[PDB]
């Protein structure tokens, strides 16, 4: 055994001059990176009108279809403060109406929350870096805050000037404990076996290992000099080897902060045992970011050439985009091949071809990303207003004729990423149908005389989320009609006959469009 405390001491000495040279502005900066600054709950609540308090008190927050997971969590802690001023029956009653309460929000509820989200952003450098993938000019937060982020990130980059060096880099390992849900909320919930939680589901594991070949860090990784025993939710244990010129800084209690924008090549992925629980070891080696970007671009070129051919498109149509910057990079890239495969397997070749030609005619894109959708230009160039921007698993944006699919998050009511894609392709089918109906006044076919009536009657029969509005109802019905599960296709035909009819009609109408 090679001594944890001597390893520590030697890395501390390597950075001792650097540490002692830090101004205390420098020190403040590093602590702020480590410990984000949260919103002041009191002030938020103090600023609500009495009518807004009453609303926030009674509102069900997971009914939202646009808030991030971070925003959703904060709001719930905010509901609590609001509520601790009540009777025990009030509190119990208000929680009593929560069981059969999967329903869509009222319009005055949604409008309120959409504006409230501008006021509950933490100031959190590493989160801002990961969310935007390093592209911090993205107009998804207030301009003034955005500029404060830029100054801080620039100053941190300038503090991290000293590399680990030629002597240390192949003598030490660095460690990082991770929650599986921070890479894939989908595989996360089902990689710990259900029979036994101390075991790893070998099938999912082979899937995860399958193309986990590279990884990108767009923020500043905090790593441990010595391995720390896992917490509850920490089933991923990274062991990282740096490169000689990897720049880093010493943090107290045996940590290193690494420079942003590095690449990691996955060298090995194993199941290992640590006190009768199973964990996943991930061995990784720091490489230059550009190397991995080169691999991403070649994959993008190759998936487009493959799909340009299969779709009867010009050879150099830029159709599929990899917008990839985060720790599960290579899976995003590989997952897109499989998603597009399930798409061609479950939808008529003529429908797919005629609609995708329409998207390409409007300079459209299939964007596969691991940054948040508000930070994708296919959304933000057409949605100036932050209160109108959407976080979700998937989005169709008609103004840019693009489908956006966010890899890392897990969609409610979804079995996988392929299902999510097909629902988005449902919005695009709705778009083209409305255009064919009326080529100058290009509107959505769900905004038509007919379909509104159909929705007013059958709008409650299918999925809970189908009850939101005409657009979503259509999209869900379209998704269920092309499910791999046979039973799903028929429940639509039986529980909502007119919609079934109406969609199959539009599909006919589209395929029957020509030269
Ligand atoms: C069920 C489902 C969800 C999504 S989604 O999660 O990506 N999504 C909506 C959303 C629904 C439900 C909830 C919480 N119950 C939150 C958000 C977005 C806005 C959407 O309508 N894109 O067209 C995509 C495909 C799906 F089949
Ligand atoms: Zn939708």
């Amino acid at each position: 055994a090679l001594s944890r405390y001597e390893k520590w001491e030697k890395i501390k000495q390597h950075y001792q001059h650097w540490s002692d040279s830090l101004s205390e502005e420098g020190r403040g900066l590093l602590k702020k990176l480590q410990i984000p600054i949260e919103p002041k709950k009191d002030d938020i609540i103090h600023s609500l009108s009495q009518e807004e308090k009453e609303l926030l008190k009674r509102i069900q927050i997971d009914s939202s279809d646009f808030l991030s997971t971070e925003e959703k969590e904060f709001l719930k802690k905010l509901q609590i403060d609001i509520r601790d001023s009540l009777s025990e029956e009030e509190k119990e009653l208000l929680n009593r109406i929560q069981v059969d309460s999967s329903n869509p929000l009222s319009e005055k509820e949604k409008e309120f929350l959409k504006k409230l989200k501008l006021d509950i952003q933490p100031y959190d450098i590493n989160q801002r870096l990961q969310d935007t993938g390093g592209l911090i000019d993205s107009p998804s937060i207030n301009l003034d805050v955005r500029k404060q982020y830029k100054r801080d990130i620039q100053n941190i980059d300038a503090l991290l000037h000293q590399s680990i060096g030629s002597t240390l880099y192949n003598k030490i390992y660095l460690y990082e404990n991770m929650n599986i849900n921070n890479l894939t909320a989908t595989l996360g919930a089902d990689l710990v076996d259900s029979t036994d939680n101390t075991k790893i589901n070998r099938g999912i594991f082979n899937e995860f290992k399958k193309n986990f070949k590279y990884s990108i860090s767009s923020n500043y990784m905090i790593v441990d000099i010595n391995e720390r025993p896992a917490l509850d939710n920490e089933r991923l244990k990274w062991r990282i080897q740096l490169s000689p010129d990897t720049r880093a800084g010493y943090l107290e209690n045996g940590k290193l902060i690494l420079q942003r924008n590095i690449g990691l090549e996955i060298k090995d992925v194993q199941i290992i045992k640590q006190s009768e629980k199973e964990y996943i070891r991930i061995d990784a080696k720091v490489v230059p970011k550009s190397k991995i970007d080169t691999k991403i671009q070649e994959a993008q070129l190759n998936i487009n050439q493959e799909w340009n051919k299969a779709l009867g498109l010009p050879k150099y149509t830029k159709l599929i985009t990899f917008n990839v910057h985060n720790r599960y990079a290579s899976n995003i890239v590989e997952s897109a091949y499989l998603i597009l495969n399930e798409w061609k397997n479950n939808i008529q070749s003529d429908l797919i071809k005629k609609v995708t030609n329409y998207l390409v005619d409007g300079n459209g894109r299939f964007v596969f990303t691991d940054i948040t959708l508000p930070n994708i230009a296919e959304q933000y160039t057409h949605q100036d207003e932050i209160y109108e921007q959407v976080h979700s698993k998937g989005l169709y944006v008609p103004e840019s004729r693009s489908i956006l699919l966010h890899g890392p998050s897990k969609g409610v009511e979804l079995r996988n990423d392929s299902e999510g894609f097909i629902h988005e392709f449902g919005h695009a089918v709705d778009d083209y149908a409305g255009y064919l109906l009326d080529k100058n006044q290009s509107d959505l076919v769900t905004n038509s005389k007919k379909f509104i009536d159909i929705f007013k009657e059958e709008g409650s029969n299918l999925t809970s989320y189908g009850r939101t509005n005409e657009a979503e109802f259509f999209a869900e019905a379209f998704r269920l009609m092309h499910s791999t599960d046979h039973a799903e296709r028929l429940k639509v035909q039986k529980n909502a006959p007119k919609t079934f009819q109406f969609i199959n009609d539009q599909i006919k109408f589209i395929i029957n469009s020509l030269v």
